[PDB]
């Protein structure tokens, strides 16, 4: 039928802006975004395939097989799927849960160790696969019940909120490499105190080269990405400095014995590769149900953000449900080829506007060229110290952490808003990012339900005529009774306002003419649409050759003259 | 300070009917109503005991502490604190999960055995009497912080469901007892099953004598109390079926051997008691965390709504927060002289309504008839058949069971209060009653959620004026959007049914304003309030020197003809 044929049209957003692609502006922007999110997603999923506890060769491929299912089925025109630290920090977990690090030595090599890795190599990746791939079943079955219209009770300053503290998590996640020592992997609800406590109590551990090489490479990168903004005029290109740092900082570390001589710590092997893929190991899919869950609903919401921001600032309009049915596709072709899970990083966002990307084509292009990194700079990439690496990842975390300043917005136009901001902030940095969303989710709520029983719910307009304006449910339907009883020869409730209401509201309303009949003040009713007139001649057995529902105020008055 | 002695004052509303008390109208029906109650509370007790899995003196305790410390502390008139099934049915759970029938026999009986009862006794008493303790501990912190007025999201359709559901449930539980049969502890996700294919399975071991003298009471009794009823008007007494049919199966199963001969059940011991106050043992407090939560809400919540029942028909006002008081000190008391979890029972009310009882004298007149059975006609209620008490307790639960008319009215008024009146009885009957309540309040909330997007958010009144009706939180903050950009010289939003607001609110009134001004069509604003205005002003960068804000509508029609 035609209507079959446009709903398997509209799943495919990609025939909307493919056929309609312009090669005359809508391409140079395009290849220099390209260019210019290749290296940072190169970046990017290095650091945060060995933050989620796997070899850093896998966060290239979770760079490159997201992007493009997202560019097939994808609706935002500004975001990058890729590693998002967010969903390697849960993922961690269950890594490091399953396959602790006691069976590091003692292992086989062989037997179907793909790559040149060797085992429990392939024991990690493995969970992170499964991981990956429970979060996308569970996103595509949010897409099949139609769940993605239920999120609008995820609101700003809660995902702010939650990117901030995760910010501050990501950012005290790579303080040992800029530092120099080594830690073992401590988590759960207050890791965040507990690795500055063991920092503060190993200080005599930290290696000076390393703290040097960071602080350095720190200066220099905020220097030249604050420089290039304010002269943003004269110069009308974005500086890749981030290229500039890696290849100096490796053939620095190249050029010397600085893996030997000032013992530092480098990227370890990257074998060229895209092996076949495996189907994820099914009998773990049990015991990776909560960290499935976590990085399902973070990356969603961290990328729905993303996407609804892109389409309000280019004025275009997107899909909450088709995002479902996107990340879970990228999630699920993604887990077969040795992948993390995936989501969207506001930093990547924020770079292809500082280019100028204009279509899906400029997140392809990047594909690319992390397709050369895989083949041909895969062995290239020995050399470049953690160090520089960190301090690259905490630089570009500046957009994350600078959203201090919606604080001030939200205490001078809420304050109830500030408080909710504030709440999930610390949540989130003690317990974690998703039970910081938890958290803000069920406040909100629980704020928002609690906020109608102490509210106006009638209007005195100047017989008196008295407005209906909210809805009349269990919220606000005692409330409602002693607002008319404190306003107390004739009445007439003008329910204009009045559009949706339940079984309370109705009993309420009747409770409230019952009484006014019993103090000898009549209550004449208006356009009460035509449902609350059926509910309130059943409930209060209302005959119907009695004048009660008028069709209007004026013909209310008119019937007070007789 | 007076307002502390006010407060203090509060907490006592014995004081505010004590010494107004008028023993010429209020002394002998109170005195019908404590004669008629002490023998219905005297077997709720027993056959509750009995459900709990403690000795039937037990609950002769239950109906005997947490009465008078109601009386001391508690609003509502009518409302008759007890044994009340749907709390032993939770705390029978407890009971057999920590002392299991396995440890029955080779016991002590000696070693700190209270009054006459064997060990393993002792056992059960202490784990429920722990419950209680635990329930009344927690209704006092519920009480602590105000949580009394978050009582809305119980609405009457959940109430009535879990209620019915649960009425059911004690219905299956008093099977074995009518039939018969002996059946093992049997509970779960779906024991209201398991149950009946238990006893089709073993339907060649029923008792034929049983089942006749059960039919018989059943009649009986239904006849008794149904003719009586109808024939309020000559009959102007309440008959005493209860007692009459209680002696006589009393009698006649003494003047017999139908213990011996027809093999049957009777009340076991009933030993003269009131022992010495004795501390629950803490050291279980830990296991029994989940019983003494569900306790603790069930009980209160079916209390409650009594409660409120009375205050509406008899023109009085209760505290939604004294009856946590009032209740969590007589669980606590009442723990200390072995007692199980007490609450308020419908048909004790339902009773007290027909009898005419004035205030809660009439709820201690009993008591003292109760200790009366206590040290007088304990021994002689040991021929009383289990299978009459069960049939007093099935009629009993006659109140509870025809709330399935409530269906009727549900459908002809909301149809969605009749889905989630359906949704609650369903999980009441599979799960159990606090199952089917959280189930019930979350769908509550659900549905009352999703039902803001997609109603009307404003409406035109007859330059255009949209007068806003509803409040703009995060709920309809799009739907308005669309609902204003739809509805598209000059236009006035008429805001006096705009109370209050959020973010969201005032970001997509903004949004709209800047929108309209885009397309060339002005906005003028209304009333406001007056932090609407500033919160707007601030968010906006609206300069106070453009007239935007006015006074009325009337103003902004004037500001229009200029
Ligand atoms: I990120
Ligand atoms: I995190
Ligand atoms: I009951
Ligand atoms: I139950």
């Amino acid at each position: 039928c035609e209507d079959i044929i446009q709903w398997c049209r509209r799943r495919l957003p990609i025939l909307d802006w493919a056929p309609h692609y312009n090669l005359k502006e809508n391409l140079l922007p395009d290849t220099v975004s390209g260019i210019m999110l290749a290296v940072q997603q190169v970046t990017q999923g290095l650091a945060f395939a060995v933050l989620s506890s796997v070899h850093p060769v896998f966060g290239l491929y979770g760079s490159l097989f997201p992007a493009i299912i997202y560019a097939i089925f994808g609706m935002g025109h500004h975001v990058a799927t890729g590693t998002f630290a967010l969903t390697s920090l849960i993922s961690a977990n269950a890594v490091e849960r399953i396959v602790p690090q006691n069976m590091q030595n003692l292992t086989t090599q062989s037997n179907t160790s793909v790559l040149g890795l060797s085992d429990f190599e392939m024991q990690r990746i493995h969970v992170a696969a499964a991981v990956s791939f429970l979060g996308g079943v569970i996103q595509v079955a949010m897409f099949v019940l139609q769940l993605g219209s239920a999120t609008f009770v995820v609101t700003e300053p809660v995902i702010s909120a939650m990117t901030t503290g995760a910010a501050t998590h990501v950012v005290t996640s790579q303080v040992k490499y800029l530092l120099g020592m080594k830690m073992p992997y401590i988590s759960g609800p207050l890791g965040f105190f507990y690795i500055y406590a063991y920092v503060f109590e190993n200080i005599k551990s930290v290696r000076l080269e390393a703290l040097l090489l960071s602080l350095l490479s720190i200066v220099v990168l905020v220097l030249v990405k604050e420089l290039n903004e304010q002269f943003k005029r004269k110069i009308k290109v974005v500086l890749p400095v981030d290229l500039v740092l890696i290849i100096a900082a490796s053939f620095a570390c190249y050029c010397t014995n600085m893996e030997n001589t000032y013992g530092l710590e480098v990227v370890g092997h990257i074998p060229q590769g895209i092996p076949s893929p495996r189907a994820p190991p099914m009998n773990i899919l049990s015991a990776v149900i909560t960290e499935a869950f976590g990085v399902a609903l973070v990356g969603y919401v961290a990328s729905l953000a993303l996407a609804q921001g892109s389409a309000k600032k280019f004025k275009y309009s997107i899909d909450d449900n088709q995002e479902f049915l996107a990340h879970g596709l990228s999630n699920i072709v993604s887990s077969f080829f040795f992948c993390i899970p995936s989501a969207a990083a506001m930093g990547r966002t924020a770079g292809l506007y500082s280019t100028g990307a204009k279509t899906q084509v400029a997140c392809l292009i990047s594909c690319i060229f992390v397709l050369i990194v895989i083949y041909a700079i895969g062995p290239l990439l020995y050399w470049l110290p953690m160090c520089v690496l960190a301090s690259i990842i905490v630089v570009g975390l500046k957009g994350m952490l600078i959203q201090f300043r919606d604080l001030k917005k939200y205490w001078n136009v809420d304050k109830i808003d500030w408080g909710i901001w504030v709440s999930t902030y610390v949540f989130t940095i003690c317990f974690a990012a998703n039970v910081g969303l938890l958290f803000g989710v069920v406040c909100t709520i629980a704020i928002v339900i609690g906020r109608f029983p102490r509210a106006m719910t009638v209007s005195i307009k100047n017989v008196k005529i008295i407005s209906i304006n909210n809805p009349l449910v269990f919220l606000n339907a005692k409330k409602f009774y002693t607002d008319l009883m404190n306003m107390i020869c004739y009445l007439i409730l003008d329910c204009s306002g009045f559009t949706f209401f339940d079984y309370s509201g109705v009993s309420m309303l009747v409770e409230v003419y019952m009484d006014c009949k019993g103090r000898s003040v009549d209550v004449l009713l208006a356009h009460c649409t035509a449902s609350l007139i059926k509910a309130m001649t059943y409930y209060g057995n209302l005959d119907s050759e009695k004048p009660i529902f008028f069709e209007s105020v004026s013909a209310a008055i008119s019937h007070i003259h007789s």
